[PDB]
């Protein structure tokens, strides 16, 4: 369904770095940071 279509807020995307850690990028304002929106955003 649409669960795999939206893990993060609209515009946000998770990417894995060589070290194996996931960083999150906001395509909206082009903001990239190390956080876990899933632990804060109750979607």
């Amino acid at each position: 369904g649409s669960m795999e279509q939206g893990f993060l807020p609209k515009g946000w995307e998770v990417r894995h770095a060589p070290n194996g850690r996931p960083f999150f990028i906001d395509h909206n304002t082009k903001t990239t940071t190390w956080e876990d929106p899933r632990l804060k955003i109750p979607a």
